[PDB]
DNA sequence: ATTGTGGCCACAAT
DNA sequence: ATTGTGGCCACAAT
DNA sequence: ATTGTGGCCACAAT
DNA sequence: ATTGTGGCCACAAT
């Protein structure tokens, strides 16, 4: 069934790494990242470290053979002790002297440290931390191959992406909904897809409270299918998809309103088409359950509106993660609609196969998966004080995926 | 997989009615019934009617040819009007000639008429309705074929039993509970069976008020066991299951509380080893579902002691009536839990193919179906004013399946 | 912060 | 007394 | 009351 | 305007 594609047209199975690294090493990834430098820096404080002449010797030889980005070169940069200044005068050094993103290795667990440096290092360019405590209990090749993947993916690499047919499912669908901070305050997201899985665009509001939710949710929104039409002009968008999560506000009839007005406005603004086809859903995680004695890809039908896609988990006890689908509301024709509600599941179904964080799928589709990763990275940001994250006005953190 | 065992020591495949009704015409069914006069009454008002005949002479051939009893003779007794009175005085002419079962046929819909008939003749003798005027749209083939799987039964024969494995599951299984008459008044029902599915005893309590609920529930389950005792005094019960059903007041922990009493009970009074295991079950129909694209036999675990039967339905839509089961108390040893969960499970879906009603599985388990025919009888002959039924003291009732 | 899952065991909840 | 949760830790993944 | 399921369509609910 | 329920009726089952 569904395959990956890498470069040089060649394709993959999906749930097997083993082949997945053999291919990339055989066609490369999907897309080689293009760099101004071609310059990484590794900055820690284990200088002579033969540990950190074995990570590096790993990432050189797998940037170059595995991911086919060639040419690069590692620059070492030391700090003299485990605090935010001292690091932070090594990324402002490593910085000067001209690198495409920085590997950041840190002594043990720290969390106000780490999302200082990591606000910081979001706000400046692609980055990668590791934790030398960590790496120091691990197999290397192991730990190294999928760090390479979603640091890859940061410099702006597609290292697979989702083969799907291109007369079915949607142009785009935008991942939207709002995450919460604490019982008061939240921030909204919309990050928009292709069917490939590749995102486009994404938009995150300022962090407000519960009050202001569906007015920040519209115009998250319409900020984020400007961005796309932007940066990309030529995209016809006739056939449109929501997946709407997070623990939001219980406003459902309210919220679901809104989200058809500003389809509707992005209609009469041209932002889509006029004959645009569109459908907004629910996708919520629901409690795991075990079949205990073919559920890889099954749609479970519980009424016109509701559904339920049993997802593997990523005694011949089999473990399911489900996902609820609910289509709240929907433009579709009803001599259609069954037909557009298959292809919507197994697009939710194929989205769930994407994963840049590491070779590995996580069974959950990327549109819910990436704000969950966002929403980590906000709420930490915000409980820590490091420097605000806020993609608008900021092509590389409205394009690349900073939160892998 | 499972199949049914019928005379002679054959046995035919479940899901298949064509070779079950051409093994028992081979082989006969697993009990043929023996009667005192072999005479049947057959009871209507269309003397010389021809669709009367055709009846008559398919139900002849069939119970000889298909159920294997022979030198039976059908009598014949004309009622002059469709009314109580005119009806009863044929039936008590008719029990007046000695006869070993009556079939009765009324000319229209007429439900209190139905329910006094019916309540006279289940305190009387084994009986069978029919509708003349749906009998006349009807192929009578399969009218008269289904019409004797549950007539036979009444009579006391055993078509078909479960060919299950001796050693796996309960000794025997009580099917128990309460059914709303209304908001206020209830029955409590308690019904033995063996493993193979077929009904050793059973017992309903008078119609009570919900606030006596608990005390009845365990007097009527207490009186059905104290009779099974009786009528199998050589049967040593070592494991034993509860499967608890219907509309009943929500007092589950108090509930849970009273029936382990009562086994305990039973245990010390050595109705049922005093080494018995033992678990109490409820069964509960949950709402219908449709896998869009195996589920026969599929078993589903929500918790340890939360589980989901995927019972098929009795766009390659796939119809499920899913069946909840929960373990609410047990006295299995951790070591032996999981194996005794996969066997009352089993021995769930293995009743879900017991149904002497016709040739059809319900595919809904004996034990949680026959208590609702039970209902609808009782429910009916209070709202419609006829003859109590209460089958203590008439072993007749408390052994046959006078609700088919 | 490469990421995960799963066993253990103290403890909370009832 | 029984059931469920959470926090460390061991270790798997190709 | 052999029993079922499924289509239709009026109507209730919102 | 849309969604779901219920009551007749057609007809299937081997
Ligand atoms: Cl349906
Ligand atoms: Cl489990
Ligand atoms: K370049
Ligand atoms: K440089
Ligand atoms: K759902
Ligand atoms: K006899
Ligand atoms: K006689
Ligand atoms: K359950
Ligand atoms: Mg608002
Ligand atoms: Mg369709
Ligand atoms: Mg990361
Ligand atoms: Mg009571
Ligand atoms: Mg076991
Ligand atoms: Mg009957």
């Amino acid at each position: 069934g569904l395959t990956y594609r890498i470069g040089n047209g060649a394709s993959v199975p999906i749930s097997n790494t083993g082949e997945l690294i053999k291919g990339l090493r055989n066609y490369g990834p999907y897309e080689v990242p293009s760099l101004k430098y071609n310059q990484i820096a590794l900055i820690h404080n284990n200088q002579f470290s033969s540990l950190i002449n074995q990570l590096k010797s790993q990432i050189s030889s797998k940037i170059d053979e595995v991911w086919h980005i060639h040419n690069i070169n590692i620059s070492e940069f030391i700090y003299d002790s485990p605090h935010f200044d001292s690091i932070k005068s090594q990324v402002d050094n490593a910085i000067d002297t001209g690198v495409d993103g920085i590997m950041l290795v840190l002594p043990e667990y720290n969390t106000p440290l780490y999302y200082k440096l990591k606000s910081y290092l979001i706000n400046s360019i692609p980055s990668q931390f590791m934790r030398y405590d960590i790496l120091s209990n691990r197999n290397l090749t192991f730990y190294v191959d999928n760090l390479l993947v979603q640091f890859v993916s940061k410099l702006g690499g597609k290292p697979w992406i989702l083969n799907v047919d291109p007369e079915k499912g949607s142009d785009i669908i935008i991942g939207t909904g709002a995450t919460r901070i604490d019982n008061v305050n939240l921030f909204c997201f919309a990050m928009v897809f292709k069917k490939d899985g590749t995102m486009l665009w994404n938009e995150i509001s300022p962090i407000v409270t519960s009050s202001e939710y569906l007015t920040y949710l519209k115009s998250t929104i319409k900020k984020v299918v400007y961005g796309f039409k932007k940066s990309n002009p030529d995209w016809d968008v006739e056939k449109l998809t929501l997946h709407v999560s997070g623990k939001r506000p219980k406003m459902k009839d309210g919220e679901t309103k809104i989200l058809k007005e500003t389809v509707e406005e992005l209609k009469k603004q041209e932002m889509v088409s006029r004959d645009v086809k569109y459908a907004i859903l629910h996708l919520n995680e629901t409690h795991p359950f075990w079949v205990m004695g073919p559920y890889e890809g099954t749609k479970v039908k519980l009424s016109s509106k509701r559904y339920l896609l049993t997802l593997l988990q990523p005694e011949m006890v089999t473990p399911i993660k489900p996902l609820s689908v609910e289509i709240v509301s929907d433009n579709w024709t009803s001599e259609e609609y069954y037909h557009n509600v298959h292809e919507i599941l197994d697009e939710i179904y194929y989205l769930s196969k994407m994963n840049w964080r590491g070779f590995r799928s996580r069974n959950l589709p990327v549109t819910v998966n990436y704000p969950k990763l966002v929403a980590g990275i906000i709420a930490n940001v915000n409980r820590y004080g490091g420097y605000p994250i806020n993609p608008e006005g900021n092509r590389s953190l409205q394009t690349n995926p900073w939160f892998l």
